[PDB]
């Protein structure tokens, strides 16, 4: 409630000793802003691993999802965090985890061309014949971006 | 700086009247957070009209642009606001504008199906053989996401 707002503004801003105070007084670590989205949601959007780390050791959901169907993974697929890619993974971050588009992400990942976060994703163990709610799989990104660089991750 | 961090999260929460008692502090319309977004922007982005035309009657910047080149039509184009895309638009708001990617407030609308906000920005101006940096236009967008009405609002052109 009123502990779990200022824990949304916290890891909004990055500060990641506001929130190890607020965790040592019971905020709610899975706390839900407007979207749905939880504070790993802001601090994997806005690439803040320390605020991660902090939510993570203290029972943060790693696969919650917004009112979008996205997870902590879908946002940090999207802007290129590659070290909070890590940091989800290694918490038990699903690597196959669906928004309400179908999308994955390794589908977010493909887009924006984020080929090392791409190919971590599918060390994790990310199904490259998913298909979006458009019938859409990784290999039809590569086509429609025209990235040879990541067509060339699909062919091995 | 300490009036304009206000600013944008009374912008993001869509308080209306704590904007406008900011406004009459003498808070900075056009401040920006750490991914340079306008409070126009965050209005522009969560879908609060009032709190838009309060900005806009105060001078905000309507073209303005964040770290990544998306201006608040870029943002309503995304979420399917048509009630704030009409009224950018009546501030002067560029419906060609670009971002980092090449896409203007056209591209995002037809990728997510806002069929109205398309409408819109055709009647003011859009140009539909924009490309952006991968050379796509409304038309390969229409056909990568098999838009049957889509192909049909451009056909009568
Ligand atoms: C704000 O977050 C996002 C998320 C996705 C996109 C985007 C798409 C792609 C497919 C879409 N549909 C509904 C088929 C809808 C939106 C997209 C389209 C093209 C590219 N390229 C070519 C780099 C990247 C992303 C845009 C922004």
């Amino acid at each position: 409630s009123d502990l779990g707002k200022k824990l949304l503004e916290a890891a909004r801003a990055g500060q990641d000793d506001e929130v190890r105070i607020l965790m040592a007084n019971g905020a709610d670590v899975n706390a839900k802003d407007s979207r749905g989205k939880t504070p790993l949601h802001l601090a994997a959007d806005y690439g803040y691993l320390e605020v991660a780390e902090v939510l993570l050791k203290h029972g943060a959901d790693v696969n919650a999802h917004d009112v979008y169907g996205d997870t902590p993974l879908h946002l940090t697929a999207t802007w290129g965090h590659l070290e909070i890619v890590e940091v989800l993974l290694k918490n038990g971050a699903d690597a196959n985890a669906i928004d309400f588009f179908g999308w994955t992400p390794l589908h977010l990942a493909a887009y924006f061309g984020h080929l090392e976060i791409v190919e971590v994703l599918l060390k994790y163990g990310a199904d490259v014949n998913a298909q979006d709610k458009f019938g859409k799989t990784v290999f039809d990104i590569s086509v429609y971006n025209g990235d040879e660089d990541l067509a060339e991750i699909l062919q091995k």
